[PDB]
């Protein structure tokens, strides 16, 4: 699946890994993350992520 980078801190949200410590099971697409999920490292909102492709 896809990877998305936090443009603020460099954390990579990997859809294959999810974010289980914050309620997100592996295989959860970025678009399916709750509206109030934030970067687990820096707290940035979803708006600050970019998909790693193209
Ligand atoms: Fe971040």
């Amino acid at each position: 699946m896809a990877k998305w980078v936090c443009k603020i801190c460099g954390y990579i949200y990997d859809e294959d890994a999810g974010d289980p410590d914050n309620g997100i099971s592996p295989g959860t697409k970025f678009e399916e993350l709750p509206d109030d999920w934030v970067c687990p490292i820096c707290g940035a909102p979803k708006s600050e992520f970019e998909k790693l492709e193209d």
